[PDB]
């Protein structure tokens, strides 16, 4: 299947490719969580959840695997590491908790609403559900094991925020020989709208490749 | 020690700690090049290379140790990964030498004028000088064994490129939990200027701490 995207076309195999689902959780995306709690503007993830349920649909009748990644941790939150993580003083949801403590327990907790992926988007059976504990679902989890089981090489990026889980999993995955496209209206960033061009910049210029929902489906048609 | 840092300020042991001199080579700091051949700008990195001599000095009378970086491959690239390897298809330096086939092993290789350290940087004995096969020094050398050995849990990023080579290994000293510092003055984006700034947002949002090269002076002067 030849993909059209920047910086190049390129070619993968949708029954060896993967379409990864990063983080589409109420934290990330709907108004009330986590990142909305945090200042970030989530208030125009509307289409980028309609979008990914176009590009999970095209995927998954083109045969490639879809993988969901849940970012978050226990409620205690001993597995997002004691004040001896670094991750312990940069996550953004333990500061907002610390700073809210009604909150306490709730950001990024499994079981949680906040941790639920969104109402729309909901996994089907043969998906894989990936709960990470760090941004990059390279690190700390079987996505390396399940990718290789299958001979998968091409990586399909969706998800939020394109700037922090999209692009960490996505230079990972260029770091362990993933080639990796992403498509940019199916991706939100983290920050000011420069995140988002930035890390598209970025993985343009050195980690990946570029494309959009449309250009995806459409090619996968045959 | 405290650090002045943002977002906020940083407690470190300097004897615990590292200061990592990213890839200043002349492939990414002189002009001739390979960044200033592949067509980004290196007009501006003389003031780099001061305040990393700087930085250099200061973390050496301190007591922590002092790690540089050469980025690159053997001279007929087998180490660059062939046709398999997203790193063969993304690499500017290989497809800039695909361009330019009269710069054919020129660029990013060992021997090369290109791979050499500027200069105006010279290891001392006692540092150590990792090659690295990749944009990210933890992927595919001994750099978290080495700090392991140690006892080392904070880095200190200089060099560049900010964005690439300099995020993603501060980005995945983050996931091997590490506390990653940036002095932003001691390093030099690959791209448009707003690639500094957004890797600094990055850095500094959700994954470590961003200082400069005088504060970091001053926080070592005791």
């Amino acid at each position: 299947t030849t993909l059209t995207a920047r910086p190049e076309a390129i070619t993968f195999d949708p029954q060896q490719s993967a379409l990864i689902v990063v983080d589409m959780q109420n934290a990330y995306a709907t108004p009330g969580g986590y990142l909305d709690l945090a200042g970030f503007d989530v208030s125009t993830t509307r289409p980028v959840i309609a979008n990914i349920q176009t590009a999970v649909t095209a995927a998954r009748a083109a045969g490639m695997l879809i993988i969901w990644f849940q970012n978050g941790w226990d409620e205690q939150y001993v597995e997002a590491g004691g004040p001896g993580s670094p991750n312990f003083h940069k996550s953004n949801a333990l500061k907002t908790m610390r700073k809210q403590p009604q909150l306490q327990g709730k950001l990024l907790a499994k079981g949680s609403w906040d941790y639920q992926l969104v109402d729309e988007l909901v996994p089907q059976p043969g998906d894989i559900v990936l709960p990470k504990p760090r941004y990059s679902g390279f690190f700390n989890t079987p996505l390396d094991s399940i990718l290789r089981s299958r001979g998968i090489r091409h990586l399909v990026f969706t998800g939020i925020a394109t700037n922090v889980c999209v692009e960490s999993t996505l230079r990972d995955g260029f770091f362990l020989e993933y080639f990796g496209v992403v498509l940019e209206d199916a991706t939100h960033q983290a920050g000011p709208k420069f995140a988002q061009k930035a890390a598209l910049f970025n993985i343009e210029t050195f980690f990946g490749w570029v494309s959009d929902v449309e250009t995806f489906c459409d090619a996968l048609s045959p």
